[PDB]
């Protein structure tokens, strides 16, 4: 059972992924392993990026603002089918990793980037309930309440287990593990008040979106502050900061589903995910520095969620501005799926090079 | 005069009042003191236990959420007349500590955890102002606004003094001094503004919600961080972490008693006191895991101010699960006092060990 | 290129100005400098204390709540003309040293209290625009959008540049920079919605309000904690605490504009400020423990600013205690400004000390 410190004292890069050039392992580097130990948890990643796709694109054929495209609804049909075959395509082959290699899942769940990937499972079911299409679900006002008890049910117990460690003081505090990746243990709570008020429950909605929102200005404030995360703290503008924008991105669409009006509270939410949006994606580096990984996929998810919130912005300010914000962060987000999306298939059938050892989970307990 | 970080180095214990295995201390440890010298501050928390107690049991009596219940005022009756003779009982036993050992009042002063039970004798007057039976204050409207000006302006001017060193840069600042029971010096802005509206005066009231929400949001992120606060911040959910529960709910009843109604900002306070109730009580080593001691009259306190706020909110939102956790929240802590205060009378009286030598205040300056 | 460690390490005062007893510098300390070396960027302060001034003395002459004192409008035609003088000749003479001393111009843009003042230039041509005298401007409903882009273009391009290095990893984020004239970075983001809703786009208007309220947060826990910030943060209260102010003064004013009324959450702003405006200049300090430096102009500043924002409050509630509250506050800093203007006359022409050797930029980079 390796500390949290030894985690980032061994390890090196934005998400830790690669052992240092001084430091031993405790598998061989060159022989290739058994399928299920090169078998991440961050490809629950990918199933971030369909599913929040989904969401998009039945927003944008089902909103008078955007009413003059005469967009299909077919394209829903196509992209929450998809990201149902990946989603029970990853959970099972990631239950055979507990089976056979509990002791590397172990090893997964200790890790202070990883840790918040074992939340990513049951936010994809949020996203694929609150976007099902209108084909298969129709003549309903509202969801049946055992579809958010399920899905909801065990976010929170894993919720209630992981923020009283970091109040507390030992050993796994905040201070000690923070990073831009643990936005992605507040996150889910924005989307379960969503998916509370779509099945008639709206006072446990509003106990959703006060947990939510307590816990980020935790997390927001902790990250400007001197605490031992060194390396999976970039020095300039990498594209792992954009986990600073899901959260307000959320916390907006779910206030207004909750009191039906996108008010000054909520335009305030959305006013703070434009500008880290801006400063993020409004460079000359930010194109022309890509080089893929598995970890692109979840850097898309909050630039989808940004996208959603300004066609609800759309629809309370009308008129021709807010019409092309709009259609331009929409744009940007669907071209790095699609770009992700061919890169993805080159590299698992053409050169075969999306698994190779995960040697960021093999490293000894004591010594450097 | 000891420096702060003295009393960490010496002492041990979630409140500091042990002394370590390797210290000398400037009085005997076996020869009993005078009674004056072996008298803490701490037992001001028995009457913020027993005045909290006398706020709920009239809440339950007068309020249309409770009604079917019929239950007497003259509950209220003897709680705060009993609240009142202990208040005047310790109150007078401590000006006669302040007049023959006021040597060890300073030793107490700049204790890093007794420093807010100096707060604690105007807090309980404000209880018991606000909480006052109708059989002695008939025919009123407000109250007289010189019973807010006599117990509020002695909380204030502490406060300055308080606040002024807390931002600035000497050696008692927050960041080196903080820990649970330093939200006992916020929790009274609270409890101030809920009294100067039953006075008449509701801008002043409005002045008393804003200073203490600005320093709510200080102390609470302050504690999610690295600084010398070692010991007295234990590695898992002990009932010191109930101090966290006290100014969310003095919060939403004081913006209720402001406005008139349970609004979407007096909920969002409700709703995180409630989050940090549940991830406290809600566990088997909270009730399993009990030890006596005087210090437990005082976490008491902020669970009996948390029913208070749930009996006002099953009076905006009606209906049968309102009513229930109204009721199951104001059992578990009228079920606490009744332990402790068969306890205190078994210590006082039958084993006779409530005051021993308070060994905590005669620690040398320098050495270890 | 000095470090941002070094120059706290090399540098003594509240605001570094002065050299240490035991450093070495790059120039000669007795042999008089050439004139554009021995001129500072902290005389834009100097246009910041005239330039509120005016927006004081319009309020005072339009406003319902002072309308029992028959103020003439001209006092505002000869504070605005002179603090536009002003103006045009420290910004002239700035742009010969960009010219002919570029090399010194780059030591005070690493210097990290001298980073703000380049902020100054552009909140002091928001303050002459939304306080133009009606014997210039009459007949007008909105100002033209284009003095909008031209005043706030550069301060929000040279805002993205900041504030993307405060939440990056590395050598100037805001844990190793920090102090208290890091608050006037935030203050422009108020100041511009406020000039933003006089033409006529109160979206724009939305916008800056929520970018300026979450950098307000972060700046203001931040100083509360432990960072390498040691001489810059003084041991008791000194007037450079005033910087405080500003910003929770500037956002009640801007919200009322936005709005229309002074509602709860413009009161909150109003009375954080307030609360530190009492805790400061009510002592006796204040007043005794004056000397005069040229950095006093900017501590007027935030003390005007709060001046404006309680003759609004004394709109939205009527009766004589505001009054009297808005009255006694916009004398203590019209006072201290025609204190500051004949000790300005005596220390250039009469003793001839206001410029003497700028020591703090000629630091060498490496030794103690």
């Amino acid at each position: 059972n390796v500390s949290a410190g030894r985690y980032f004292a061994a390890l090196r890069g934005p998400e830790l992924d690669e052992v240092k050039d001084n430091e031993d392992i405790l598998l061989p580097k060159e022989e290739q392993w058994p399928f299920l130990l090169r078998f991440p948890i961050g490809c629950f990643g990918i199933c971030l990026g369909l599913s929040s796709q989904a969401v998009l694109w039945l927003a944008l054929a089902k909103s008078p603002a955007t009413n003059f495209l005469h967009i299909t609804p077919l394209i829903n049909l196509v992209v929450w089918l998809f990201s149902l075959v990946v989603l029970v395509s990853v959970s099972f082959t990631y239950i055979l990793k507990c089976i056979f290699y509990f002791e590397a899942v172990k090893r997964e769940y200790f890790h202070p980037v990883r840790v918040n990937f074992f939340f990513a499972p049951w936010v994809v079911c949020m996203f694929l309930a609150i976007s099902v299409p209108p084909m298969f679900s129709p003549n309903r006002k509202y969801l049946h309440p055992a579809i958010w008890c399920v899905f909801m049910g065990p976010y929170f117990f894993l919720e209630l287990k992981i923020y009283g460690q970091w109040l507390s003081g030992g050993k796994r505090r905040l201070c000690k593990v923070a990073n831009p990746s643990s936005h992605l243990s507040v996150v889910g709570n924005f989307v379960g008040a969503i998916l509370a008020s779509k099945v008639g429950w709206d006072e446990v909605a509003k106990f959703l979106w006060a947990v939510g929102f307590a816990h980020y200005l935790v997390v927001f404030v902790t990250l400007y502050q001197r605490l031992p995360t060194s390396e999976a703290l970039p020095k300039e503008l990498h594209p792992v900061y954009s986990m600073f924008i899901a959260a307000p991105s959320a916390a907006s669409i779910a206030w207004n589903t909750i009191y039906g009006q996108f008010d000054g509270c909520s335009r305030t939410c959305f006013f703070i995910a434009l500008f880290l949006y801006i400063s993020l994606v409004a460079r000359i580096n930010f194109f022309t520095g890509f080089k893929f990984s598995v970890a692109w996929w979840s850097y898309t998810f909050p630039m989808t969620t940004a996208s959603v919130a300004t066609i609800k912005y759309a629809e309370a300010v009308p008129g021709y501005p807010s019409r092309a914000l709009a259609l331009t962060l929409s744009f940007i987000s669907t071209a790095m799926v699609c770009v992700l999306f061919v890169s993805t298939l080159l590299h698992a059938f053409v050169w075969q090079t999306l698994f190779p050892n995960d040697l960021a989970i093999a490293i000894t307990k004591r010594k450097l």
